[PDB]
């Protein structure tokens, strides 16, 4: 009774439990030798990354090989994204299979030509910003409405074919079904992503994790400071949000929801202003900032969870109107 999600917050109760309860789900694992490993793409702690084609049918795709050790993990990751079958903008699970000998599990994905933003020919403009974004936010509130929030959204995970321009929400590692009043572990998302929330210890949040991260996107896309908020590490990084949102401004979040503060904090968030999100704009960035990003931007950004736009109310920002007008 501390807090809950404005939208979709009993959607998991009202489904049946075989939906949510992922201990209880038994995969069906295939056969890994149907696929042929081409080239490494990247590896995590819980996992490694390869480029593949399917030797059956020729197709290319990718395989994403688990570390077997801790099954519940992997029942949570393997359920959520079959609950998200189907799902816009989400990565494609094509099939989840086994090495038939030592039993090692991976899920296999439909492939993306993922573009490097940083080796480019013509660069984003405002409308590519406004574009992608959209789409992201197509993901986002698929997987909230689905009862699921992602947990880790940062550009790392956010593939894009800017030739096809295709987008897709990928690693559903850390993802979870939300549950209203269920404490959660804020050791979740990317340092530059994680929202106040998890940095001052506060475990019952919800979808709107997800538009803190979202929000960071945006700034760092429109400002072209990429990460935004660059802290050194987890306490940095509130110090980090305060010198722009404002210190007496966390402090008015903390007293809402009751949120105890490590007194470690008292020694190095200073006392900051809140700022105004013009003093971001210079010339390299003008091109990208309108009043209506800023206003986008001043909703995402917030302390407070529960006022962040959700995924929908973003998505029916004037800031997206170019984006559905041309789609229409
Ligand atoms: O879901 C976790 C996926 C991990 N993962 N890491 N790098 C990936 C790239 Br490059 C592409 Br293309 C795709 Br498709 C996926 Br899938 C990737
Ligand atoms: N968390 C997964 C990060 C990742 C790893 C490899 C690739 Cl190729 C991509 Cl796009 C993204
Ligand atoms: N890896 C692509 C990350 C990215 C870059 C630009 C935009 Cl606008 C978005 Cl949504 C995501
Ligand atoms: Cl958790
Ligand atoms: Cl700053
Ligand atoms: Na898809
Ligand atoms: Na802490």
């Amino acid at each position: 009774a501390g807090s809950r999600a404005r939208v979709y917050a009993e959607v998991n109760s009202l489904r049946s439990r075989e939906y949510w309860d992922y201990e209880a789900h038994v995969p069906s694992w295939g056969n890994q030798d149907d696929y042929q490993l081409v080239r490494k793409l990247g590896r995590g702690k819980y996992s490694e990354v390869f480029e593949a084609i399917n030797i059956t049918n020729n197709e290319r795709v990718v395989v994403k090989i688990l570390k077997p050790v801790k099954k519940k993990k992997i029942k949570r990751e393997v359920k959520i994204l079959e609950n998200l079958r189907g799902g816009t903008n989400i990565i494609k699970l094509i099939d989840t299979v086994k090495d038939p000998v030592s039993k090692t599990p991976a899920l296999v994905f439909e492939y993306i030509n993922n573009t490097d933003f940083k080796q480019l020919y013509q660069i984003l403009t405002d409308f590519d910003i406004r574009f992608y974004m959209y789409e992201l936010l197509k993901a986002l509130d698929y997987c909230h409405s689905k009862g699921i929030m992602h947990r880790d959204v940062k550009p790392h995970n956010v593939m894009i074919d800017h030739q096809q321009k295709k987008l897709r929400l990928i690693d559903w590692g850390l993802a979870e079904f939300y549950h209203p009043a269920q404490e959660y572990n804020v050791r979740v998302a990317s340092r530059y992503f994680k929202g106040p929330e998890l940095l001052v210890d506060y475990q019952m949040y919800d979808y709107s994790l997800d538009m803190w991260s979202l929000g960071c996107m945006l700034a760092s896309m429109i400002f072209r400071r990429e990460p935004f908020f660059h802290g050194q590490d987890n306490y940095d990084q509130l110090v980090r949000i305060a010198k722009v949102l404002g210190t007496e401004e966390l402090y008015g979040y903390l007293k809402k929801y009751h949120i105890d503060l490590d007194p470690h904090f008292n020694d190095i968030l200073g006392q900051h202003s809140r700022k105004r999100w013009e003093n971001f704009i210079h010339s390299e960035n003008r091109h990208l900032v309108s009043p209506e990003a800023l206003d986008l931007l001043d909703k995402l950004l917030r302390y407070d969870h529960q006022q962040r736009l959700t995924a929908k109310e973003a998505m029916e920002h004037p800031y997206f109107y170019p984006v559905v007008k041309e789609q229409s």
